[PDB]
């Protein structure tokens, strides 16, 4: 019973967070084996943030600039490189807490947990959702740079998301851990604006069907829809095109609840519409985008 | 920049969650230092549950019966009591996850963290409050019991709630760590109704604050009112009368905000009193009351 945002554990992660220093920027750091991975703007001032030349600014920067703390240990830099966007410290020592884990490119609408870190220490956790303009609605203050996106598969983490920069519009935007920014952003101080943020429709298919698993199902109507006459309504109200993979995924929740994706879809039609009418669904007044189908069934079933 | 609902690192709490099966029903139990602290339920079969004998049935109960497992090892029993609703089991190794631990009695209208576990495994975590009415609005499914509500303060875990059932409403409802009931609930499947579930007028209020902090101003209104004026209308929308403790614990979120206790609260006045007019106030359509003032300070200082 109940529905809540809710993020993995997230123990396998904080036995990787680092405070990286160079000159006297500080920031968080990943620490996996004998690599350390963390925003290259580490190696910046913040006049150099305005338009920074990377691999000027890299060639003044030897290993032992790099200060790398864990908890309240040093770490030796034997090593160093850039992979686009994140710089690589090569340590002398392998973290001894190093889980399973593997880096994943995501795609926007993909859901993951957010820990942010200050100083290489965690301060929360929370649950996040690619936006399809590819920023993040995240909770990030100065010095939470370095702080990662993942999701866990039984004890394999997989990290998906390294926080690098705010947006003038208070919105994130950061890479995956090769360094690849999500997006069109670009590690430079410089107001770049964000497309338009559309709704995750399968996201919002997958939490009513998750309302009606839990009991809240005034919603439900006699009506059902086509994709394409679905779709009419999803561009007017800047929702995502429903595809047949969209479908596909939201299979499972069907199946359990007897509720035809196309009849939930004509629900969620009449919802746009209509709006809400003073009522709540899983305690929001709003459509929330922020659970995946694959979310609904973890937490409706109870995955460790 | 954002506000988010972050629950606290979950590591901590991970490292002391352990599986309790006791005959044919298994659950979790919170092992720290040499004490496995469970739902004294576990002894209990579905039957038993309908009015259940604890004492009686304990008598039934050997140390070897109750089968405790850390991970994939399991621990030895070598002593069990029964505190209230939870029973301490005495095994013979102290934790070496133990974390720096106290055991907290919160108030109604506190927030914390839930580790949700499964079979002694985490599955995630998420933030919670103490409702008015001693419930909280979690997300557990059977299995779940035994899970813990925490808070951290620097490198200290304040457990405050071990889960224990699911009244008929989906809410829930459990103890704090020395066994006593939040609320007027039993430990037995009897329906047990709710009372009404107010708002946390402090809560909002932090909130609103948070919401200024980041951006969200069109709330803020030429007025001004009084305590008294207030709660009047706090009555109205069952939200909590407002006290002057109250009003001194949003002082820090006066001070940096300039917006004068009274003058938000004649914001939160107007908001009550003619709604959101289909805007949102961070991301929310709806007010929200699980932030505490110092929820908000944490956040947005980044306390880690
Ligand atoms: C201030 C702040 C708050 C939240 N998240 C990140 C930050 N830090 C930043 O946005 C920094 C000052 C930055 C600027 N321009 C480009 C990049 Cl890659 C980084
Ligand atoms: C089914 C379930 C779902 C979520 N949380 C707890 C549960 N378990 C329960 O509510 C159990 C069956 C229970 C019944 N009556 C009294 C107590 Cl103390 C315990």
């Amino acid at each position: 019973s109940g529905f809540r945002k809710m993020a993995f554990p997230s123990g396998k992660v904080e036995g990787c967070m680092v405070q990286v220093t160079c000159g006297t920027t500080t920031l968080n750091g990943l620490w996996l084996d004998d690599v350390v991975y963390c925003p290259r703007h580490v190696i910046c001032t913040s006049e150099d943030m305005l338009n920074p030349n990377y691999e000027d600014l890299l060639i003044r920067k030897s290993n032992h600039n790099f200060l790398v703390q864990a908890g309240n240990v040093q770490l030796r830099v034997i090593g160093h490189s850039m992979q686009n966007c994140v710089l690589k410290l090569k340590v002398d020592t392998a973290n001894p807490k190093t889980p399973k884990y593997k880096f994943v490119r995501i795609q926007p609408g993909q859901t993951f947990s957010v820990l942010a870190c200050y100083n290489g220490s965690p301060s929360g956790v929370y649950q996040c959702a690619m936006r399809p303009n590819f920023t993040i609605k995240g909770s990030f203050l100065n010095g939470s740079c370095g702080s990662v996106g993942f999701n866990i598969d039984y004890d394999c983490v997989s990290f998906c998301y390294m926080h690098h920069m705010e947006l003038p519009t208070g919105v994130h935007a950061g890479t995956d851990l090769e360094g690849n920014f999500y997006g069109p952003f670009v590690d430079r101080q410089t107001a770049q604006a964000a497309g338009t943020d559309t709704t995750i429709t399968v996201n919002v298919l997958a939490w009513l069907y998750a309302a009606v698993i839990n009991g809240d199902r005034w919603f439900l109507n006699r009506f059902t829809t086509t994709l394409n006459d679905f779709n009419l309504v999803a561009m007017k109200y800047n929702y995502e095109p429903l595809t047949q993979d969209h479908v596909d995924i939201l299979g499972p929740l069907s199946a359990q609840t007897g509720i035809a994706v196309l009849d939930m879809c004509a629900s969620l039609k009449e919802l746009l519409q209509n709006g809400m009418n003073g009522r709540t669904i899983l305690g929001s007044a709003l459509l929330e985008d922020e659970f995946t189908p694959f979310d609904v069934v973890r937490q409706c079933s109870g995955v460790t």
